[PDB]
């Protein structure tokens, strides 16, 4: 039987790093493989850290700030910093509460949780442990049957999600060599896609292949005729996509490479920031995540054009090791070192740091 | 004696790093040795397989595309993969079955076998491995005697061979350090060239020496003269080269570093490919290797201008572990990784591949 | 009890790399790890050395010197080097004479003693052990009460400074790991801001949370107001920086970043001094610190716009093993290792270093 | 007693790296580490081997070159190669036999034998070792006494030297730390030298004082006054310095940096050899130094702008071990690889590798 974290309180850690190396004492080594490995040689999954330090963040002198305020209003939401919970699956793997711990502990911070279709609990058990006033997005893998994907968009409003998150970048699973070499197979159920997906057994290249492979503009059309909620579009990192997904009525763009989970010898994320920050001109909200360890990487995104920054694997890490309340104390860790960021860079207001210049890396 | 591998089936491994690691279980450390290593400092072999992230591939998104078609027509050839078998000297020192096992293989993964002059194996063998409708080509190492020479001509003729292959960037051997600590000798006649060379108890220094030297314009006039088959120049890494090539009436170009075995302090042969696809613009087909140990690396060469990619050491390693059977699953690796990142990048057929335009690395 | 070094003599050393090791013999770990390490992951902290040889500094020849004269004239003094010591906190966890210590072997040396608010010494301490001819100057770190922030320059007076430094980087402090994993607290009192700030057992973090967040340039111009000592802006990495003090009075502009303690993923200073020095147009002196460990790195600083170049770890280490002794060992090892390099880049006086060009590294 | 290498014979080696391991058993390590080392922190040392490949030399095809000639015409001497003895102090420091063993095996190879100031032999002994036909030129460090001066130049005429090459770039010695850890002092007398200079038990630091620190152009005039022989200005690495050298009427112009052993922070002397090469304009011969180790460094040095290439430690390791026969044989490991990289670049004379075309590397 596959046995994951069960503890709830506070957690001992320093940094990402070593909350990282202490996940590994209480998930089973094939559920750890699965969460902390990429694609390929690694090479994108890398440069995702290492991108931040190829632009610099001045820390400017004589700006007239005290007590930085990362309060975040985004459309009707009051957020605690502009830090958000990016759409996992299978939270079971990590701890035995899974996205009922993940859904209280970001609900009681004070921001976004992105539920993933590949769950291992229902929207309804989401919704009912963040509560009803907790601010809830639904990631969308889209089935190939456009009367299951009616049904789960149905479901979705049901459930009060506030926009549809189409993950695009995963039409196909990445070449995943950790999976392989442990020979993975998912331990828990999918019940939001029970229609066409049972989870128990299954490879994560079997389930990628149950969803929707030939995704288009029309998948976009489809999710605004039948939800009327706002559409991002999830794995932008090109000028291309952007103009591709805005013309066919996307309301936000989410740029990310999947955690470098896809296609190994693509670019790092924050790299392909810039392009899509430019293509977008403020034209609708940008969501960037893929490799954030540090406030620094939060401001430097922000400066460099997202509105808001997802956060994935030390999310789940903090869940393994402390549930709810360890979820909280990862998401408390970023909003401190982005206190300490904006304190030192001379930004009062998140609405200061869209506003702050960084210097190019000429010696990377 | 010299004892080579004689496994004919499946072989179990993961990519082409670690079926390297286990071929050296079965091929006896001088030949390992003779296959694995490269020239002086290994700078240029070293920088082969690096330069392939100097330029990333973008993961576009709502492409549109499903069941990505590998399928290549290429003269009157209709082909798996744009992917051929690369000529590599003497098969022996990798598995008993030598090039009847390697033609064998690459006519039923289905496309372009280049039989080497240095072959272990007749060409009438490599012929007969093969099947008739098997598409050939020959690679020419010349004599320095045109009697000689045309005698070659005519056996390429009478085997079918679709087109030669003048190999022109190893007129004398490269300081290969590994062969000299070693005291590497060639254990195998080499049948196709006995008229000069016999093979056995020789150094590779001797080898290319017993070969022609003062290669020149006039060398392809000659070829067309007496076989009227396509000439492609293999080495070919620059604009002189290239209209050196095409004046002289070469109908192909060839674009390698001999797999960094030659030349150190060369450029990586990815990174040439952008200065020759300019100076080709399309006149003339492009076969593209030199490191290629992915499928990420074939997608790339064929968005920067080559129409095939051909593969050498991998190829060797699996014909070493499981003959016949383990070298087209060489291909098949290639070919499955292809695939994925078609799917990924958003390109439905191999000419979609060409229309791809990559982002150049400014953080290598 | 803590109990810091004692030794006042001559010390046996090559360079500053094994005088860093030497000091753990004696400087007790809590106290090492508080003046060795630096904030985050430390990218900027070591960049901060490499950044030197992102210019290279010309051997010229046929230059016509000899005997070159590191002797500087500034302002109204005359310094055997244009090298002065930095403000740094609590010289007591190097050395049980502290303060006394370094600023009598500073003076002996005959250059600027760079006082720290945070001293283990009171201001009248440090004027007695350098001596009434001694130049120093006074670090401010600022209360949030103006009537303190009085008193404090009208004790600076009397001890006669010849300037103010106000630090502007460190409104609140880095995230300092190796301070947070070793549970560092300063062990003795901080009698200059004894007003606002008890030292005993209190976290950095406390401590420079208990000083002026809210620095702005109104700063700069009570300073003026209460003092009429030119003021100095340390921290400064900007043009915007540069133009922000110099309109609000400043008489000077100090580039650091504070030795790569603050703000991680921020450039190194010696990057920032060329921005800083083409922004300041000589109106003002420039001083510059952070990383610097050779004779090399004062000459590249000096030729890049720097007046004067500032030496912390390294002298502090010196005065751990030897006293009013080492720590003038140390600004002799930075002053020979200077005349050196003047000889081989052929500059006769410190005005021929400002007028030496170094050549960009194009290879880093 | 300091006892060196005594062996005349053929020594066994691969490549430039197992030699210099392979020394360490003959050196006493004192006098290894004085031939092996570098200044300071060894950057500019470690950037002299790694800078050959900041530009990358193209394999070209078809060439028509075979049996490549590297024959050269130097003035009036005809030369085996395009590569000379460098002036190396204290040959007795690596054999027994000193500058006698090296001289007659440089005569042997048939090159120019470039004698230092500083040599354990009298140039008398050198010019018996190497006959009366051998190419040699001297190597000049000056004394402070212009009598002394005098005396050395009318001694260098009557031993038939062709040139005098005036090194101007170690006017003090560098900050040479393994010399300074083992204590180091020469061993042996230097009698070229003797009116100034007795070498025995002195440190190189004295060694260099004793000579003249003030060389300005006026040195160049007084040697051209006083010997009518060409004049090579040795260190040169930028424009202002060949000007300098030119204007003062010096005949010939030698780019290094002395093996790294000076100014540690200066760039690579290959990558300033482009600068150095624009400013001669071909107007007077240059001669290349500085970490050369393979037939492609020499290569590259001649296609950007050098007439003749110098060896320096590796020819001092192969005396060690082999004497006349052992330096000879490092001559001819160079001779033989510039003819393996003629071949593969294409070109058939030394004046050919000078119309040679490098490519930059953009991805160094
Ligand atoms: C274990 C695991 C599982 C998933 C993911 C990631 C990981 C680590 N990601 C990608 C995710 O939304 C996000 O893009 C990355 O996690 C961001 O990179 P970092 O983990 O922060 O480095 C993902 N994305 C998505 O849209 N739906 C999903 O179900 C999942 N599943
Ligand atoms: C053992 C071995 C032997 C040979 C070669 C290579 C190797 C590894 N190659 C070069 C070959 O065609 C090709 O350019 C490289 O193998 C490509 O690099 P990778 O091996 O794929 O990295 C080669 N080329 C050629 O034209 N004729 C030959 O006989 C040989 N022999
Ligand atoms: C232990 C310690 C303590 C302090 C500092 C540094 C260190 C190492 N620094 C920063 C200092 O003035 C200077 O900017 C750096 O020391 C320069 O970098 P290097 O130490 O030379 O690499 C510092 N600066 C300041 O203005 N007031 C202070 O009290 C201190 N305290
Ligand atoms: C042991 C030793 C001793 C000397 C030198 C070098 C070395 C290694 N060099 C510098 C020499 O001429 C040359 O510039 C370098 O040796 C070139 O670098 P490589 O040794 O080839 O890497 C040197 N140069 C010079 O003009 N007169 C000298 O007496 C000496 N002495």
């Amino acid at each position: 039987v596959y046995q994951a974290g069960t503890h709830e309180g506070m957690i001992d850690f320093i940094n990402m790093e070593d909350l990282e190396l202490a996940a590994t004492q209480v998930i089973p080594s094939g559920g750890y493989g699965y969460i902390s490995s990429g694609a390929g040689d690694l090479f994108t999954y890398r440069e995702n850290q290492k991108a931040f330090n190829h632009q610099l963040v001045i820390p400017h002198v004589l700006k007239d700030v005290e007590l930085p305020d990362t309060t975040t209003y985004f459309s009707d939401e009051t957020l605690a910093a502009p830090i958000i919970m990016a759409p996992v699956a299978a939270h079971g793997l990590a701890h035995e509460q899974a996205e009922k711990a993940s859904a209280k502990g970001v609900s009681e911070f004070g921001t976004i949780y992105t539920a993933s279709s590949y769950a291992s609990c229902t929207l309804e058990e989401i919704r009912a442990a963040g509560g009803p006033e907790a601010p809830q997005w639904f990631q969308f893998y889209m089935s190939k049957d456009d009367g299951i994907n009616l049904d789960i968009l149905e479901m979705a409003k049901r459930n009060g999600a506030k926009a549809v998150v189409l993950t695009a970048d995963a039409t196909v699973g990445g070449n995943r060599e950790t999976d392989r070499r442990n020979g993975f197979t998912f331990p828990l159920p999918m019940p939001i896609v029970q229609a066409y997906q049972s989870g128990v057994g299954q490879t994560l290249d079997a389930v990628y292949k149950s969803s929707k492979q030939k995704l288009s503009p029309k998948d976009i059309e489809f999710i605004t005729t039948h939800s009327e909620l706002p559409v991002y579009v999830k794995g932008v990192q090109s000028e291309d996509d952007v103009y591709r997904s805005l013309d066919a009525g996307a309301q936000g763009i989410w740029v990310s490479n999947h955690g470098g989970r896809q296609l190994d010898g693509g670019p790092a994320s924050f790299d392909s920031l810039r392009y899509v920050a430019e293509a977008v001109d403020k034209r609708v909200p940008i969501v960037f995540d893929s490799g954030v360890r540090r406030g620094q990487h939060i401001f430097k995104a922000i400066a460099s054009g997202a509105d808001l920054v997802a956060i994935g694997r030390p999310a789940i890490y903090g869940l393994s090791l402390g549930g709810s309340t360890g979820i909280k104390q990862v998401f408390d860790f970023f909003k401190t070192e982005l206190e300490m960021v904006m304190q030192l860079a001379g930004t009062q207001t998140v609405e200061d740091i869209k506003n702050a210049k960084l210097r190019e890396n000429r010696f990377m």
